[PDB]
């Protein structure tokens, strides 16, 4: 755009290309997102503008929204690294637990704030979690799924990841709640600990089955109303639940107890972000500084 000098292309997502850019009227470096044709949905533009007012220290700030020439560009504060990159960097040594506990604690603070404002993310993944050199972590793209309605292939025909998708979304549930974000966070939490994605599905059905082989095929006892879900089939194979001690070693009792609450099949049983902040797992949380290399 005319007021921005694009420095680099940080990447491409489901919603468009992200560029590091410098504002010429301010000199500040920002993240500019060109959003992926009738002049931009008035509904979309009103949802985004709502977000401008939702400010929290653990939420990547939406600075500006620019619908010019009937085009949408979102200007966000810029953070140097995403958690995906960070994990790939700490793969041999693992992210230390005190760092894992600080990050999860901050993510829950961010979720609890958005959730109390009835704002859901619905697309949590490591690429949407940004970190700085101070030991802070922030949620990026909060609320854009609402605004634009999540696609299958990214703006650049890249297949979108289902790994963090909650089972109710996979079973065809149209009105999902804030619990969907808790499920996603649960999956990321487990990945950070083991250094391996919990449920790396490559199709909607493969995704569902990986979840089922681990947590057991849900039934009416554990998830009331599950058998009436749109995509539920009586023909689903029946798997037993695996032991969490076998799923997430070497997480202690507190961590395992917290994770199982985050991964409850029944969305209404799933722990809220605010209740998770009080879990004994956080009894000793601190704020360590990462091992960043820019
Ligand atoms: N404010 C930001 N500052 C720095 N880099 C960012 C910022 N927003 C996103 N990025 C990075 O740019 C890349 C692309 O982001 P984008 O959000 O388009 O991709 P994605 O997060 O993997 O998928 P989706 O488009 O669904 O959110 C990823 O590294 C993301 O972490
Ligand atoms: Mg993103």
């Amino acid at each position: 755009m005319e007021n921005f000098q694009k420095v680099e292309k940080i990447g491409e997502g489901t919603y468009g290309v992200v560029y590091k850019a410098r504002n010429k009227l301010t000199g500040e470096v920002v993240a500019l997102k060109k959003i992926r044709t009738e002049g931009v949905p008035s509904t979309a533009i009103r949802e985004i503008s709502l977000l401008k007012e939702l400010n929290h220290p653990n939420i990547v700030k939406l600075l500006d929204v620019i619908h010019t020439e009937n085009k949408l560009y979102l200007v966000f504060e810029f953070l140097h690294q995403d958690l995906k990159k960070f994990m790939d960097a700490s793969a041999l040594t693992g992210i230390p637990l005190p760092l894992i506990k600080s990050y999860l604690f901050q993510l829950l603070q961010g979720l609890a704030f958005c959730h109390s404002h009835r704002v859901l993310h619905r697309d949590l993944k490591p690429q949407n979690l940004l970190i700085n050199t101070e030991g802070a972590i922030k949620l990026a793209d909060f609320g854009l799924a609402r605004a634009f309605g999540v696609p299958v292939r990214t703006y650049t025909h890249e297949v979108v990841t289902l790994w963090y998708r909650a089972p109710e979304i996979l079973l065809g549930c149209k009105y999902y709640s804030t619990a969907v974000d808790i499920w996603s966070l649960g999956c990321i939490f487990a990945e950070m600990v083991t250094r391996r994605a919990l449920f790396p599905g490559d199709s909607e059905i493969d995704q569902l089955f990986r979840i089922f082989r681990t947590l057991g095929t849900p039934d009416e006892v554990v998830w009331p109303g599950v058998t009436s879900m749109p995509d539920y089939k009586p023909s689903f194979p029946k798997w037993a639940r695996q032991d969490f001690s076998k799923v997430v070693p070497p997480l202690d009792e507190d961590g395992r107890s917290l994770l199982s609450q985050m991964l409850h099949y029944d969305p209404n049983k799933r722990i809220s972000a605010k209740a998770a902040l009080a879990h004994p797992f956080f009894q000793d949380v601190t704020k360590p500084v990462p091992h960043l290399r820019l």
